[PDB]
């Protein structure tokens, strides 16, 4: 399945940062 980059951005917003798709899975990272 593909990256739901929207739900990743929501999940990482609680941590104060972005939630980018890398190798078809999300990771939280700075701006």
């Amino acid at each position: 399945a593909f990256c739901n980059l929207r739900r990743c951005e929501l999940s990482c917003r609680s941590l104060g940062l972005l939630g980018k798709c890398i190798g078809e899975e999300c990771a939280c990272v700075p701006y």
